[PDB]
């Protein structure tokens, strides 16, 4: 069968990809001195137009992401430059190798990073920052996403479908006559316009290339396989431009501008949203009409899952330790309900969740919204996926994520209909521009700042507030408040720095087309032409300050005083062996021990409000999430040793799950502990991973997960996903990598290869792997 | 069984109704010199609070509209003035009889009258347009309904269910403190929240009220009554109040606050949405988790469509040949699709159906939204209760109505998500405020003015625009979309006038908490807080235009000159007995033939484009419908006699219905000439009424009315209804009126008792039944 032929020519080494890199800088050349969006049009344009295009091995959806796929796209215009650092690293390194050819290697050295060099964002923030650019650098506060770029968005493909590329270009050019007939006084509206047609234009002879190649591998074929190489060129003659009424049309339709949108924006996070939804339509008439059978649906559909993978991130040494699992994530939303409540699963949410089972590859991330009111068959289907290991599923819970979207001021209709993007990031579907990773926080280090005057505990950052020496609980308790409040304010500074630095540098008009607001209005997506517009921010370590502060409590209630847990820390518990004992024996986040876990809750609550109430650039607010990517194991070995007993370099917590080995009981009432939480005030997300041994499950694998299901979701969670885990499998895979290399993992929103995570993160998967309840 | 016994206590006679209009008034004069929209949620509360209420017959929902049912609600700060001054003639008149009290006679006549003299609606806006009410009192030009006060909105049923009104009574109360606490700058802001409050309390009490009652019954009562009454008091005691969680809960919740609205907010079009799309979370969980059964949720629904039946307008002599038929019109919203095209039919909406085919009343005006995915079985189930003579459906087709928004400029998902109201108006659901019958247009008095240089041809009133004698048919064409233009403008001007009026005079604060957008920006709906804000102006004659038009083609092609055109319409061809032959001979819209039905479209699209383009005082434009309750027969009568043949005092063509018997080639070619007019330029609506012979139907009533229904959505035409009569049934009933009073019949986008038309109205119906195709 076809999915076989398709699953095998993805499996091949990653290469470092360079066409779309050399062809933008190309166009950059020729453009100099005009009008930036224009040039960015420019150069979209160019890259379409001129890169290696081919069709594959049996397939029905056409459109390589890279020339020569599993590969990593280089935008210098963002953070490309640091990978071009480290080329000599690329082939022999023990996690995401990308083998570099040496031709090219040489262009990137001497042609690329001598040009882009002080052209990029970080180069207009710089001067407007430079002490938040230095602190940064520290790894050990905060990390700045936006320097790359923004991206993190589902791409409003059901505003698309209804109109079509051929709609944009010639509107475009009815409002271009419009704005000239008033004397152009509106020159930015009209750059808009101008870069919307050229890039309309690009994305229509993208897909005109695509149907010339379908033509010419067709004149030279058999059978079946001539038969569909010719309605690939029909299909892609015919869409991106128009709308399409076919489903195949439809699908050929989204991946298009899919791969057409990652030659723009960099690699994270571009989704697709609810796909469920919105090719229903095009599904229901197909059957039942004969046009198309449930099996080619199901082809066509896995070959779009299967295309996801042809990214992999450029990520250099430093972010691969903060990011580790190859983390790009296309991600894609089924599942949930309409605007009225109703259940919204249709035919078409089974087959995706169908054919994300057979697959088991590391992309697409899959998201599912269930709630209350979800069919009882489709819970059960999915707790046979995730019971049987599948290990890349998202369980989103609609009455949490409704409840926290509607206090970050979005619509009733617009919540009920959210989508989700990246790893646990939730949204109104279409209209938003969330920026949904724009930084993560180490709220350890708040912490840290708050017992140590605002001083690093060990590197002698004067990165803190200028708090006093801490005495009593309380008046900690108050000072740390202090803290996280200074470091969010540095982050909201920054971010919106880089916002303004996103406008002015890297607009993104094929993007615009794409969030809705945006080509209406006439203003680029970075600018804030989306109805909604979010800054996400995320904090790590919630459950390392909450802990230390049950521990801080417990320690000075018998006996000791503040200056020793502090002196304790700052010694990494040397010559302190005694107290050290006392502060791991204490109550942990993870145990549903409400003394313990009501401080966890307290601190994201501090964190929460502290981020909700600021304005970003875009002219909407502040977006508070809870979710690591890979920064718990970063920001842990730069952060020092705390009351919690955790020891200085040492994993923080990630997400809004408990420290590694502190979940002494089980797996409900990790779930009970995490529920606590207050979601309602979390619109940008949160991340629990549930670690089960296979055994445990045993033979009753259905019943137990699908109980823990509707457990997560009568407690009010908001995101659970699920490993089953076999030990010492993943044990093999460290000894046999390339024979394991298709174990798949959920890191912290994510699925990864567990081949390709760090040691550190790969002992943390290993450990966190639980047996009780 | 229940329905039974329900049916025939809303059979009696009906009544002028008293209460409401007393406890306003008294509450006004308490009031007086306070800020009006405190002025207007003081007396709302006060009518709810003191208003006699009743629990009828077997009633499962409770809330009468007014004390002692059938009956008129009187609005004195609207129009009520009008049908005081006609206090006689209401036991014995023809039709829409109101029994009135002669004890509260009195109190109307030198309590009332003296008091509200002068303090209406009109007499603001009087000084400020005295040459419009000149020409509105004329009735020959327009009518213009917002003397009246505004209503026609679908209420935004789902926002309220999800709050509650204690939601909004403790949330106004945290907003009037923030407003206190920055020193009341926004002083309007905090008048608006300050009447929330206040009406919120109202209803809440309200609510109560029904609850007391109830118990207060129950202890005097056997059984499952008995039961039932328990039920109903604990039910009332919780909704309005609370969010419900069962259906009868729901179903109890929309019809206390749809009661209460009818005591602020005057007769007209206050709808209940798409009732069968937010109803059916709580019927779908109370089905089978045992809560209800079918039969229960039956009679639920039952009891609702009947208490809509408890109102019956307050119109005067005149008002009556403009309105015949008892038109109020709450309108219901069933069947179409989600935002996404997916079909939103449930079980919900099959049921529905159901109980309007079995009650067959006067209302609710139930209109059921279908398109191109709706299944088969639903269209199958809707013809045959339209063969079988149910007469009481609407069909709205969504790719036309759709299409219709989006240039209105609504977005994609709230143009998917639309619902009707009134006859036939659309309107973006729940956030919109479209004043959607705002004014019906005489657009033959256009032509009139077009062929004698601005002056009523017969009247010797100079309200057009001064063009020129017309000579040749191209001249006459431009002489007379000027003057389609120069009405246009003076009812633009007049509406405006009054929409100003009603925000000063009459704002409307309860219908703001249901009105999405208002009172989170805390403005009034009569100021404009609606995300959409639109002003529905209709054109009436069309045909009648377009048809003169092709008669004046051909009669100066061979042979006469303009000038005797125009002699002969003066003289209402007498004396021109020849001309007038050929001009009757002449080709006609309604029986697809191109050369006469493409001079109707184009009259539209002049019409169309000349409303679209102006903008109200509400901040968002105007919109254009077409339809014409029974104004075309209103108009008509003093309307000359124009080209097409039609003598002067001859009732106009309704809606996009083809004239009286010009229909020669039969109902399918009705609806292909009716296919034609471009509906993507009329969004507030068009009607179209089909009359059919019940002999006609025959054998297969079922096959030819769904082969009717698929060919006008094949056809792309926007709406259509339809009539089963039996012609000799009709002339009985003009015999023995109240033998035949239960006789259904669609007037012209709306149920009425066949009785209750007026001799012209009810010889139209008669001459309009069909019998080709």
């Amino acid at each position: 069968d076809r999915i076989e032929k398709l699953i095998k020519k993805v499996s091949k080494p990653a290469r470092l990809s360079v066409e779309r890199c050399r062809l933008y800088t190309e166009s950059m050349k020729q453009t100099e001195g005009e009008p930036m969006i224009i040039r960015q049009a420019k150069a979209l344009k160019h890259v379409l137009e001129n890169i290696p295009i081919q069709i594959l091995d049996s397939e029905l959806i056409v459109g390589t992401m890279l020339p020569n796929p599993p590969g990593a796209i280089i935008f210098p215009e963002g953070v490309g430059l640091r990978i071009i650092n480290e080329l000599d690293s690329l082939p022999n390194r023990e996690t995401n190798r990308l083998m570099v050819d040496e031709e090219d290697a040489k262009v990137l050295r001497e042609e690329i990073a001598p040009y882009w060099q002080r052209k990029t964002i970080e180069a207009f923030a710089f001067p407007l920052m430079p002490d938040i650019m230095q602190i940064l650098y520290t790894g050990s506060v905060f990390v700045l996403t936006e320097i790359a770029g923004i991206s993190h968005v589902a791409v409003n493909y059901p505003y698309l479908l209804r109109r079509g590329f051929r709609w944009f270009l010639e509107e475009s050019e009815r409002r271009i006559r419009a704005l000239e007939e008033s004397g152009v006084y509106e020159g930015e509206k009209y750059s808009f316009y101008q870069a919307a047609k050229i890039v309309s234009e690009a994305v229509i002879n993208y897909g005109l290339r695509y149907s010339k190649l379908a033509e010419e591998l067709a004149e030279s074929e058999d059978g079946e396989r001539r038969e569909e190489l010719l309605k690939i060129a029909e299909i892609c003659r015919k869409v991106p431009a128009e709308k399409p009424e076919t489903f195949w049309e439809a699908v050929q339709f989204v991946w298009l501008v899919q791969s057409a949108l990652h030659q723009e924006n960099y690699e994270q996070a571009i989704s697709m949203g609810r796909i469920d939804q919105y090719l229903y339509p095009f599904f229901k008439k197909d059957i039942g009409e004969g046009r198309i059978n449930r099996e080619l649906a199901f082809d066509i559909l896995a070959n779009l899952w299967i295309k996801t993978n042809e990214i992999v991130p450029a990520f250099d040494s430093l972010l691969e330790q903060y990011f580790s699992g190859q983390a790009t994530n296309q991600a894609v939303t089924i599942g949930g309900c309409d605007i009225y409540g109703n259940d919204a699963t249709n035919e078409l949410t089974y087959l995706m969740l169908e054919v994300t089972d057979r697959l088991r590859l590391r992309q697409p991330n899959v998201h599912v919204r269930i709630n209350k009111g979800s069919p009882e068959s489709f819970l059960k289907r999915l707790a046979e996926a995730i019971s049987s290991g599948c290990n890349n599923l998202a369980l989103f819970f609609d009455d949490a994520a409704v409840k926290a979207l509607k206090n970050a001021e979005v619509d009733d209709r617009d919540a009920l209909n959210y989508t989700t993007d990246g790893c646990v990031e939730i949204a109104p579907f279409g209209n938003s521009f969330t920026s949904s990773d724009a930084a993560l926080i180490n709220v350890a280090k708040a912490l840290e700042y708050a017992l140590n005057e605002g001083v690093d505990l060990q590197f002698g950052y004067e990165f803190g507030a200028k708090t006093e020496k801490p005495k009593f609980l309380e008046d900690l308790l108050e000072k740390l408040r202090e803290q996280v409040s200074h470091i969010v304010k540095l982050v909201v500074r920054g971010s919106n720095v880089l916002s303004y630095a996103n406008a002015e540098v890297k607009p993104t008009p094929l993007l615009s087309l794409c969030v809705e607001d945006c080509f209406e209005k006439g203003v680029d997506v970075s600018r804030g032409g989306a109805r909604y517009n979010f800054t996400g921010i995320q904090a790590v370590g919630i459950a390392d300050v909450g802990d230390s502060l049950v521990a801080i409590e417990g320690a000075l209630n018998a006996g000791y005083s503040m200056d020793d847990i502090v002196e304790a820390c700052r010694k990494n518990f040397v010559g302190y062996e005694k107290l050290h004992k006392l502060l791991l024996q204490s109550p942990k986040y993870g145990n549903d021990d409400d003394a313990a876990d009501k401080y966890t809750k307290m601190v994201l609550e501090w964190y929460c409000e502290e981020v909700n109430r600021h304005r970003n650039f875009r002219g909407g607010k502040f977006a508070a999430g809870c979710y690591p990517m890979t920064t718990n194991v970063g920001f842990g070995f730069f952060t020092s040793a705390l009351p919690s007993g955790r020891k200085s370099g040492e994993p923080l917590n990630p997400g809004v799950s408990p420290s590694t080995g502190m979940d002494r009981e089980g797996v409900t009432a990790v779930i009970n502990s995490a529920s606590k939480l207050s979601y309602e005030n979390l619109p940008n997300g949160a991340s629990l991973t549930i670690n089960l041994s296979s055994d445990v499950l045993g033979e009753k694998g259905d019943a137990v997960i699908e109980a823990l299901i509707k457990s997560s979701m009568e407690l009010g969670v908001m995101h659970v996903q699920f490993n089953i885990l076999k030990e010492d499998l993943l044990r093999k895979a460290q000894q046999e990598p390339e024979k394991y290399r298709w174990l798949l993992v959920r890191v912290a929103g994510w699925s990864a290869y567990f081949v390709e995570l760090s040691r550190p993160v790969q002992e943390e998967v290993i450990r966190r792997i639980s047996c009780r309840i």
